[PDB]
């Protein structure tokens, strides 16, 4: 086809930079400040190995340890891309228990989950390694990547990895 319209949700705790990775590929810019509160649906067209897709991203506000994932939730969703900050431990353990419930959700669909490390510029903040993102993501047989929301290269390969992730499952 000439367009295929996906859609992608983007999880993760609070702060771990969801709004700042999502405006950095769709906007080209790090925003100084993003209402913490609020969820957005942002688009942005991208051509992924020849075929152009017209991405939209929802930017959520958060999910913690109590956050709920009903089936409802999921409806039109093609891909989840769940974030995590190497700077918080906590965000950490945060994304293993959404990404539990978020099993529960979806089932057996043959949809594309993947892992992302995010502000890996903060070298003096970060408490976890690479490895230790890499090899959860492998338990989860998902794609992994670390990102910085202020480059925007790293921006750009974690929307085009989900895409290309979608692809193999269709
Ligand atoms: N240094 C740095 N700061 C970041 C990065 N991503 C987000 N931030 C900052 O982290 C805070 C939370 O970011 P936000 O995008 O609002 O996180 P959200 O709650 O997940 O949407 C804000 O002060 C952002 O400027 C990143 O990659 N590097
Ligand atoms: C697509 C989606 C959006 C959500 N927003 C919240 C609350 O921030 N939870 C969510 C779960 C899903 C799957
Ligand atoms: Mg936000």
């Amino acid at each position: 086809p000439q367009s295929k319209s996906r859609k992608i949700a983007i999880l993760g705790y609070r702060s771990v930079g969801k709004s700042s990775l999502t405006i950095q590929f769709v906007e080209g810019q790090f925003v100084d400040s993003y209402d913490p509160t609020i969820e957005n649906t942002f688009t942005k067209l991208i051509t992924v190995n020849g075929q152009e897709y017209h991405l939209q991203l929802v930017d959520t506000a958060g999910q913690d340890e109590y956050s709920i994932f009903p089936q409802t939730y999921s409806i039109d969703i093609n891909g989840y891309i769940l974030v995590y900050s190497v700077t918080s431990i906590k965000s950490f353990e945060v994304i293993k228990v959404i990404h539990g419930k978020l099993l529960d959700m979806v089932g057996k669909v043959q949809i594309p989950i993947m892992l992302v490390g995010n502000k890996k510029d903060l070298h003096m903040e970060r408490v976890i390694s690479y490895e230790e993102g890499k090899a959860l993501a492998e338990s989860w047989n998902a794609a992994f990547l670390e990102s910085s929301a202020k480059e925007n290269q790293t921006a750009v390969d974690v929307f085009r990895r989900i895409i290309l992730e979608a692809e193999k499952l269709e």
